């Protein structure tokens, strides 16, 4: 039993993590085959830091420009055997194949999903922890200068799913990546410029998640029989700043073991948005989307 | 900047952990050169869990009574040639040394800090996350059947600090464990009795450290020029259910460069434990004691 914020083992994610360098700019990388990834903004010049010409800046470079070193486990300076650009990152081709490779893929979440973070810095990791994608597309992290290129993830069975390289922080505590395909997400520019960002709201498939992980941990007040279609919440939420409800066969499992439907869960959310009155669930005065309904799932009931 | 419940990276201690099985028992234990260290609970049965006979079980066993096996990267048997009781572990030497084997430390943790904990089943990691050794000696963590001799552990430099093996769910959340030593923290019982726990109290020294956190992120509302020493704040917390603060120079380097003295934090904490006025501190309408001072060194100054 109990709820926490919880991230994947990142020995995996450890074992690819390398330190890029270019010119007078630090970064951190990953080391994955034969490639090491990295932002493309470790070639700007710092000054060329509000109009910068990519496709310049890259023509400009040559393989020795270039500096990969890893400072973890067996340690070595890996020959760069090529350069290229993919949207916003930077694909290193590279003499040596990473032995510590996992099996991997490269697929972009969307808003409310949730992935564990490592954050590094000179190619080191430091702290890992778990986001969740907000529906303005950045996440709410812990990232100082020079974290960028950390790696955000997540794991099923064997296969590490790589989705998110740092980039920028944009706000206090409001950061925002890549997805490895070369796409920043919400479109931002890596660019020091104006960057307004859409309005945050509720993921309501986490907050129904969350209420059945406090039912499965014996908090249960604010579970009445009333119910709220799925229809009947989404125009509700197109108003009150929440997303879009859609059901998925891991609510369902959580549905089906609590004896509670989601509709019953929909209702209490329509009445928590206002203010708990000073109850409790699972130790917060506030709506909770932290938690995925996968999430959820593997830490009350297990994936064995 | 920002502020998450961040976790030290695993790979060290996911090297470490191995299946240990008693008869039909089967947990986790930490390999560590040529020992296994485990719950002593693996060797009785749901027979005697009323009333453990600790002393007679252990002269009842053998060698072969135990299997040591290792699941992560190259699977394994190891023997066990020793078997030994250590307070609420078992100490069993296997014929083979783990070659992984990191620097590290056995050190009892006091009420307040905060140490990362590594979940494992059947001696695979399943996920990672942070606790607090709560004043009433337990921690609220996401454990589930079979997380028993799962670890918690804090690093300096190369050294790894071993804190916690897991053994027991008291209610729901709510669990503790021994140290390494083979004491259990607040002298819990390994019998599945039924056993009350301690008063919780507000961690303060926690709480003030998350003040500064609030600071250092531009939000300071909650500051104000009057001070409360030390000697009012504790002989207030021993009425109010705070533990009595007691400071150390990771909170003087967040004082200093803060330039917010702690007696205006304890003055503002004894405001706030009555409510927020609606107001929000990094983003909750509850006190935060998860923080520690270093902690909040390292995620916002970086100095570790
Ligand atoms: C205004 N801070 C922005 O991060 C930023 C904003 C915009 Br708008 C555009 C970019 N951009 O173009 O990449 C930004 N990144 C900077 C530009 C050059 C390379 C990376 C830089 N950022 C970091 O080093 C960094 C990462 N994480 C947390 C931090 C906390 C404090 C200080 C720095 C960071
Ligand atoms: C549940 N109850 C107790 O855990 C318990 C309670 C007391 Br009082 C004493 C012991 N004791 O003496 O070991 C206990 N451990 C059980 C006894 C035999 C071996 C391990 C057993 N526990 C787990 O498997 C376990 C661990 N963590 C979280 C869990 C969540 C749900 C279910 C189980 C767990």
């Amino acid at each position: 039993s109990g709820l926490v914020k919880m991230s994947h083992p990142s020995g995996d994610v450890e074992a690819c993590m390398v330190q890029v360098t270019c010119g007078s700019m630090t970064l951190n990388g990953l080391w994955l085959d034969n490639t090491v990834w990295c932002p493309r903004h470790v070639m700007c010049p710092a000054d060329q830091l509000s109009d910068p010409n990519y496709d310049a800046l890259l023509i400009s470079m040559t393989n020795h420009s270039f500096s990969v070193q890893k400072h973890i486990g067996a340690p070595a300076n890996l020959r760069v055997v090529g350069h290229a650009m993919q949207g916003t990152l930077l694909k290193l081709t590279v003499d040596v194949a990473n032995p510590s490779t996992p099996a991997y893929t490269f697929t972009t979440v969307k808003p409310g999903a949730a992935f564990s973070v490592l954050a590094c810095y000179n190619g080191r990791p430091t702290g890992t922890f778990t986001v969740v994608m907000r529906p303005n597309y950045t996440i709410k992290g812990s990232f100082l200068c020079g974290s960028c290129g950390s790696v955000g993830y997540t794991k099923e069975g064997s296969v590490i799913n790589f989705c998110y390289m740092h980039q920028m922080e944009l706000a206090n505590g409001t950061h925002t990546g890549s997805a490895f395909d070369g796409t920043m997400y919400g479109a931002f520019m890596d660019k020091q410029v104006h960057q307004v960002q859409l309005t945050d709201k509720y993921c309501s498939v986490n907050v129904v998640a969350w209420l059945y992980a406090a039912i499965l941990n014996g908090c249960a007040w604010f579970v009445k029989p009333n119910r709220t279609s799925v229809v009947s919440f989404n125009e509700w939420a197109l108003a009150n700043q929440f997303t879009e409800f859609v059901g998925t066969q891991s609510v369902d499992m959580l549905a089906v073991k609590t004896g509670v439907a989601i509709e019953q869960l929909l209702y209490a959310i329509q009445q928590l948005y206002t203010g708990f009155q000073g109850k409790q669930i699972l130790g917060s005065t506030m709506l909770e989307d932290e938690f995925t309904p996968e999430d959820v799932n593997m830490q009350i009931m297990g994936v064995v």
